[PDB]
C-alpha cells in the first residue's frame, strides 16, 4: 500500500502539538520518537509536551470555556461544529487509517473499516446530543419551581491509550464536547500521529481556539501534569488497572470526578446448545481481534465438556493459520504488538504459563525477522489460579477451559477482579438471558462478540472501571447537576 | 421521656447484624453523651474490624441469595413503604432520641428530621418499580438493551449533624435499587439509627439486607472503606476525611459518592425584599446551630443595605433562646461535643486576632453543655481564615459588595460549592446569578430547602455525585449493555 | 359448599346503592334506580341509584371545583402520594369484601377475584402513588439567552368509562394514572357491575380524598355514558369497551378537540411454533382463552399451531375444556363462572351457531350449561379458515379457534391480518426466533413463552383498531397531562 | 429596489410543476393542473399538477412499500440519520432559492423567509437527525422471572397536511419527527403554496432518500386532503390548519381508530403587567401580532395592558402600525407583505367590518392598501369588549385588539376565557409573578418577556380547541410511535 501524499507530507516534518488553535512545538523544544512496530524504524519525531505545555493547554481550555465563541454559541451551532468534524474525518479516512496502521501496527483495511468509520459515527452520534442534554422540572409543591441544569464541568483532562488510538480519542471527546466542555487530551507515546493529524481537521471544521488541545508525551511528565493540574475540573482515563488506581488516588486531593476504563479478563462461554460453527469463529475473533490488544478480549474461552476437544482443535488450526505481516501489507491479517516492551511482556506471560503447568497447543513464541510480533497462542490444560488465567496479557493469547454445568461456569466467569465484558453462546432463549443476567460484566453479547456502537454504553464492573463511555450514559460524566429552587411565594 | 426510649436507654446499645441485635464480638463498648448536660446517655456496643467483616458477610449473603434477591420490585417497594410507616408511628421516640443524642430542639427534630426521613423512604419506595434501563435502536440485526443492576454490598458512613435523615439519604436510594447495606453512624450520635433497626426487623426486611455498625472512624470506618468485599462506598462528613476515603477506594476501583463541607454564599442584591432576605440569611446560618454543610456562612449584602442587615442579624443573634433540646422553649441547642465547641470557639479567637470584629456572640453560653452564642462577624476580608474555612457552628460573616459581577466572583472564589442563595425580586437577574454560581443547589429567594425529589450535592471540593432525586439511584447502579444477535 | 357472605357486604347489599359525588353518598336527583344481577342465579343482587345527565353535570361541577381550588389543588406531591397509598392499604384491608362483590356482581370465581383482581388493583394504586412525586418535565438547553422548560400539567376534569369484565382493576387502570398527575375524576362503571366500585367509594372517603376529586356515577350508556362523552366542561376522556362504541366516543370528542384514550378489543393470536416446550404452550393456549370465561379483550382466541403439533394440541384443548368445573363464583369448587349477562350469553351462543353454519366443527362445548345462570361451555373450534366470522370477529366468550400453519412467515402474515392488534403470544425455545417473531407481530403486548400477563409498570394497549394510547406504566401518565413549554428571556 | 430572481428558481418556474411519488417526478394520472399565484401582483406564478384521489393511492402504495421492505426498512439508524442530515445540508445550500419561492408564492418578505423560515427548517432537520439514534424504549424491572422491554416502533405510513402560512418549516415540523422514527410519508402542501416543497423534493432525491419514503401531493382539501384523511392504509394522520377542519379530520379518523395530531388556531393573549419593561413589551406586543402579517396561529391578537400603561401602548402601537412598509416580498424595502389570497383578504376585511358594526374603534388601518395585491393595513382596534366577535375569533391578519385591565387575577380570568389556548405572553420584571402567571395560563407555550419564539428542541401545541398533541422537541416523536411491550418468560 503506498503512502498517501498527505501522510508523506505530514511525516516529512516534525510533528507538532496543538494548543490554543495553533500547531506548535514544545516551549523548551524537547522531542521524542514514535516507531512503526512492523520494522522497528523511526516513523516520526514528535514534539514532547512538558509540565509547562500542559499548563499552556489548560489556560487555553479555561479561557475558551469562559469567554469566547464556545461559551456563547447555541447548542445547535455546537452540534454543527461536531458534525463538520466527522465529515472531515470521513474525507481523510485513507490518511487516518494509514497513520493508524503505521504507528500502532494494525492492518490498514481494518483501521479503515472499523476504527475510522467508528470514530466518524461516534461524532455524528454525539453531535445530536448537544441539543438534547436535558434536565428536570420537578413537581414538589405549588410554592416553588424546581429545576435542574446539567452544566458542563469545564476543562477536562483526558488520557487514552495506544490500542485503538483515534477511536479512543472520540470516546472521550464526543461526549465531553457535546456537554460543552473544554479539552486537554494526551495520546499514548506509542501512537500520537492519528490524533495530531486529526488536529488540522478540528481547525478546519471551525473549532474556536483552545476548545481542544492535544499533547503528546510520556506519563511521568505530561500525564502526571494532567492528573495533578489544579485548574482541571474532571479527569478521564483508559489504560491498565494499575494506573487507574494512581489516577484515582491523585484525583482525591481535589475531590475531582473520575471516569476509568480499564483491563479485563473477559469470558466467552460456549454452552452445550450453542451453534458451534458461529461460536468457534466468535471465540477466535474474540481474542485475536486487534492482536488481543483490547481490554475486552475474550481471553478465557469456556467450553462445555461435550465440545471442548472440538473447539480446542478448531482454535489451534485457526491460530496457526493467521497471517502475520506489516499493517500496510495488503494480505496481512494480524500485525505486531505495539512496542518492544509489550512483546517482552506478553512473551513473558507465555513463559509464566509454561512453567506453572499449562501447555502450549499453538504459537507460544515470537515470529518473523523483525518487528514486535507474537504468534497467536492457545493455552490448554489450565487452572483457575494460574497467572495466565487471572491476569490481562494484552496479546493474542487465549486460554481454553472445560466446564460441566451452567452454575459452575457462571461462578468461574465471575471469579475475577475484572468485569468488563462477556460472551455467551446458546440457542436457548431462556438460558441466554439467564446467563447474561447473572454475569458480572458491563457488556454482554448473546451469540456474538466484540461489538461496540456509539449508542450502547461500555464500561466495567469491579476493577474493570468506574463509569461508562458511549451512549447517553457517557454524557453524565461531563456534567455537573445544579438544582435550582425558585420561591414563588 | 417516652416509655419505649426509656426501655431502650436502660440496657447497653446493641449493633444490628444479619437481622439480629448483637454485641461486639470482642465485647468493647463506647459512650455517647447528651450535649446539654455532658452526661453519658448510653453505653453502646463498639464495632471492631471483625464486626464489619461479619456485617459484610451477612450483606453479601442477603444480596446473592434469598428473599431480597428473589423479591419482585413491588414486594421490595412494600417493605420500604412499611418502614416509612413504622418510622412515622415512632416519630416521638426518634425525635427525643435525636434531641438527646445530637442536641437539637425536640420540635424541629420532630417537624423536620423525622418527617423528612419518612418522606425520603416513601419517595424511594416509589422508585423500586421505576428504575428502568433502555432499549436502543441501532440495527435490525440486534436487540440492544441496558439493565440498571444493583452494585451489591454498599458501605455507608454518615455524620452526626442530621443523624436519622442521613441514614435515609443513604439507604433509601441504595435499598430501592436492590442493594444490600453496611452502615456506620457517627460515634457522637449512634442512638436514633440503632433504635430504628427495630423497625427494619418489624417491617420484614430479610436478614442481612441492612447492618448497623456503630463505633469509631479509624476502626469501623476504615474497615468499611478498606474492605475487599464492599462494592461501592458513600460518605458524608469533612473534606479532609473525604480525601482519605477516595484515596483508599482507589486501591479497588471502588465508586465513591461524597457529600462534604461548604462555605456557601447567601447573596442579598439591591432589589431583594429585604425583610424576607434578612430572615433567610439568619436561618441560613443558624439553623441546626450552624452544624450544616450547606449553611450560608458567607452573607454578601449590597452596600446600600449592609448596615441594615448587620443590625438585624445582631438583634436576632442575641434573641436566640439557648437551652437543652428537651426543653420546650429552646430555639438552639448546644454543639454536639466538647471537641466541636473547642473548635468553633477557637475559630472565633482566630477571627478576632486576624482583625475581624464580633458584632454579636463570640463566646460560650450557660453553665454546662457545649454551647456557643450565635455569632456575627463584621469587618472581614476574603483573605481571612474565618471566611475561607468551614467553622461548622452558629457563626456568620457579613460582607459588603458593590456590583453583581464582583459578588459572583467572590462567591465562586472558593474550593467549596455545595450551595448558594440569591435574593432579588428581578426575574432575569435571579436566573443569571443562579446560572453563574458554582454550586450544587441554588435557592432564589429562599434558603436551606431539601426534598427527596430534588438532587443535592457539591461542585469542586464539596463533593462527588448527588444524593436525593432520581440522580441518586445512579450511584447505586451498575449499567449492563446486552446485545442479542437476532440476525 | 358456598363461600359465606361477608358481614360488610350484606350490610351494603341491604340498602339501595348510592352514587358518590362531591364526597357524599347520594341518590340520583331524579330518584331513578336500576337493577344489577347475580349472573350465576339471575336474581336481583342490588338496587342502584341511576345517574342521569343532571347527575353527571353535578359530578363535573364537583370535579371542576376540586381541581381549580381547595386541598387537592394545594397539596404537595408527597401529600397526594400518601392519599393514593392509603387508598391501596384500605383496598387490601377490604380485600374479601371486594372479591365477593366481584364474584357476585360480575360472576367470576371468588378466589381468582381475590388473588388476581383485588391484588392487581392494590398494586396498581401503589405503583402510581409512586409516580406522583416523579412526573417530570424538561430543561432544554437551546441558547444562553433563555431558560427553556416544560411543565407536565394535569389536563383537569377527566371523563372515564370502564367495562364490566374486570370491574375494580379496570377502575384502577383509569384512576391511578390520572390521580397521580393531579387530575380530577368523573367515573362511570358498567351497568352490569357497579358494586365493586361503589363499595370502594367508602375507602376513598376513609383515605381522606378531598371532595369532588373522584366521582362515581353508575348507570346506562345512552344517558350517563353519553352525558360524559358530550360534557362541554370535561377536558379529556378515556374509554374501554366495544370497538363500535370507541368510534362514537372518538367522533363526539372531535367537536371539542378533546384528547381520547381507547382500549378496545382483539383477536389476539397465540402461536405455537415447532420448537415450543409443548406442555407449557398447551397450558398457555388453554389459559390464554379460558381465563375470565374468555371475557378478556386480549384473550388469545386464535391459537395457531404448527402442523406437527396441531392434533396433539386439539386433543388436549378438548379434554381440558370438558374438564372445567362450571358453577357459581361463590361456590368453592368453581373454576369458571357464567357470562355476565343474558345479552352476552345470547351473543356468544350465536357466534357459535354462525361457527357451525359456516362449516367449522365444534370439537367441544358449543352450548349453554346448567339449569340457571348465564353459563356457556368452554368451546373448541376446529376445521376453521381465516375468512370465517368466528376467526375474524371478537366473540368475548370461552370460545377458541385452532388453526394449523406450515411456516413462520405464513403464521406472522395470518396473525397480522386483522383489524385488531391488542396482544400476541409466541411459544418457541429459540433465542432468535422468539424476538424476531415478537418484532414482526403487530400487537401492543407480546408474550414469549407466556400469555395474559399484566403489571402496573408495563404499558398495555392496541395497535390498529384495538385502540389509541396506552395504559399502565409511565406511558399512561402522558394521557393525563398537558405539556407546557415556558421560555424565560434572561436577556 | 427588486431582488433578482435566482436562476435555479427561474428554471423551476419555467415549467409545469410536478408532484413527487416513489422517488420520481410525475404528473397527475388524470393530467389535471391548478394554479398558484403571487399574492403581491395577483398574476399566475405557476401551474402545478393537481393530485386526485387516484394519486393518493399511488403515493400510499409507494410509502407502504418503502416502509415494509427495501433500504428504508433495512437501514441502520446511523444511516437514516445520515440521510436526514444530508437533506439539511442541501436545503441550506439552496437557502436563497427556497426563500425566494416562499416570498413569491406565500407573499412574505425574502429576508425574513431566509433568516427565519429556511434557517429554522434546516435546524429542525438537523435536530431530528440527531434523534434517530436516540429513540429509546425501556427495560422495566418487574420480577426475576421475566425480562420486560418496550420498543418504540414507527407507526408506518403517515398522512400529513400542512398550511400556507409557513410552508417549508411546517413541512419540516411534520417530516423531521416522523422520519426520525422511521416512518414513511405522504404530505399535501396547501393549494396556495406548493412551490417550496416541490422544489425541496429535488433535495430529497439528491440526499439519497429511498423511493417512496417521502411523497408530495399537491392539490385541494376536498380531493387530495380528503383522500389522505379517508385512506384505509394510512396508519396515522397529522394536521395543521383550521379548527374547523381539525374537527372533520378527527371525525373521519374515528372510523379507523387512527391516531390524530392537531395543531389548530388560537387567539393568544399577550399581557403587559404594571411592572414590565415597557420598552421591550411594546415591541413584543407589536411584533407578536404583526410577524408574518398576522398569519400565525400563535399571534398575540389580544394585547392586554395594565390600565396605567394602556394609553402609552395604544399610542405606540398606532404609531408603529402606520409606519409598516407594505410592499412585495421580493422588494427590499418591504417590512410586510400581502395576505395570501383574495379569499383571505376578504375574510380579514370582513372581520374588520364586523368590528366596527359591534362598536369597536379603528385607531389605525382597517382597510385595504396599495393598488394591486392582497394587502391589508396593519390594524389596531380599541374600545373593545370580551364578548365581541373580533376579540373572540381568529381573524388571521395583521389585526390587534388592545384591552385594558386592572388586576392580575382579572387578566388571567380573561386570557383563559377562551376556547383557544395555543400560546401566551407575559411581561413583568418580577421573578415571582413571572412564573406564577405562566403557571396559571392555559396555553401550550408561555413566553415570559418575549413572544413568537419557536425552536426545534421546544414543544409546541395547544390546550383546549387549539389542538391535540405536540410538535417539536422530544415530544413529537411519540405521535409517530407505537409502543410494544415484550415480556420474555425466563422461567
Ligand atoms: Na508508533
Ligand atoms: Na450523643
Ligand atoms: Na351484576
Ligand atoms: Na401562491
Amino acid at each position: 500500500i503506498e503512502l498517501k501524499p498527505k501522510v508523506e507530507a505530514f511525516l516529512n516534518e516534525e510533528i507538532k502539538m496543538f494548543i490554543n488553535g495553533e500547531f506548535v512545538s514544545a516551549i523548551g523544544g524537547k522531542t521524542f520518537e514514535t516507531y512503526n512496530p512492523a520494522t522497528e524504524d523511526v516513523l516520526a519525531v514528535v514534539c514532547e509536551a512538558q509540565e509547562e505545555d500542559i499548563d499552556a493547554a489548560v489556560k487555553a481550555a479555561r479561557s475558551a470555556f469562559e469567554s469566547g465563541p464556545w461559551a456563547e454559541m447555541t447548542t445547535a451551532e455546537r452540534a454543527h461544529l461536531i458534525y463538520k468534524l466527522a465529515d472531515l474525518i470521513e474525507e481523510h479516512r485513507e490518511e487516518l487509517a494509514q497513520l493508524e496502521a503505521l504507528d500502532n501496527g494494525k492492518p490498514y483495511q481494518v483501521a479503515l473499516d472499523d476504527d475510522i468509520s467508528a470514530t466518524v459515527e461516534n461524532y455524528r452520534y454525539y453531535a445530536g446530543w448537544t441539543t438534547k442534554i436535558i434536565g428536570q422540572t420537578i413537581p414538589i409543591s405549588k410554592d416553588y419551581l424546581n429545576y435542574t441544569r446539567h452544566e458542563p464541568v469545564g476543562v477536562v483532562g483526558q488520557i487514552i491509550p495506544w490500542n485503538f488510538p483515534l477511536v479512543m480519542s472520540s470516546w472521550k471527546m464526543g461526549a465531553a464536547l457535546a456537554t460543552g466542555c473544554t479539552i486537554v487530551l494526551k495520546p499514548a507515546e506509542q501512537t500520537p500521529l492519528s490524533l495530531l493529524y486529526a488536529a488540522k481537521l478540528f481547525k478546519e471544521a471551525g473549532f474556536p481556539n483552545g476548545v481542544v488541545n492535544f499533547v503528546p508525551g510520556f506519563g511521568p511528565e505530561a500525564g502526571a501534569a494532567i492528573v495533578n493540574h489544579h485548574d482541571i475540573d474532571k479527569v478521564a482515563f483508559t489504560g491498565s488497572t494499575v494506573t487507574g488506581k494512581y489516577i484515582m488516588r491523585q484525583s482525591a486531593e481535589m475531590i475531582k470526578h473520575v471516569t476509568l476504563e480499564l483491563g479485563g479478563k473477559s469470558p466467552n462461554i460456549i454452552l452445550e446448545d450453542a451453534d458451534l460453527e458461529e461460536a468457534i469463529n466468535g471465540a477466535f475473533q474474540g481474542i485475536m481481534y486487534n492482536h488481543g490488544q483490547n481490554c475486552s478480549a475474550g481471553s478465557r474461552v469456556f467450553v462445555h465438556r461435550k465440545h471442548y476437544e472440538t473447539v480446542v482443535d478448531a482454535l489451534v488450526k485457526m491460530a496457526n493459520n493467521v497471517k502475520l505481516g506489516a499493517g500496510m501489507e495488503k494480505e496481512t491479517e494480524m500485525g505486531p504488538l505495539v512496542s518492544k516492551k509489550q512483546q517482552e511482556r506478553v512473551l513473558n506471560y507465555i513463559e509464566q504459563g509454561k512453567k506453572e503447568g499449562a501447555t502450549v497447543a499453538a504459537g507460544g513464541e515470537r515470529a518473523l525477522e523483525k518487528g514486535y510480533f507474537v504468534k497467536p497462542t492457545v493455552f490448554t490444560d489450565v487452572t483457575d489460579d494460574m497467572t495466565i488465567v487471572k491476569e490481562e496479557i494484552f496479546g493474542p493469547v487465549v486460554v481454553v477451559l472445560p466446564f460441566d454445568s451452567t452454575e459452575e461456569v457462571i461462578e468461574r466467569a465471575n471469579n475475577s477482579s475484572y468485569g468488563l465484558a462477556a460472551g455467551v453462546w446458546t440457542q436457548n432463549i431462556k438460558t441466554g438471558h439467564q446467563v447474561a443476567n447473572k454475569l458480572k460484566a458491563g457488556t454482554v453479547w448473546i451469540n456474538d462478540y466484540n461489538l461496540e456502537n456509539a449508542a450502547a454504553p461500555f464500561g466495567g464492573y469491579k476493577q474493570s472501571g468506574i463509569g461508562r463511555e458511549l451512549g447517553s450514559y457517557a454524557l453524565d460524566n461531563y456534567t455537573e447537576v445544579k438544582s435550582v429552587w425558585v420561591n414563588i411565594k
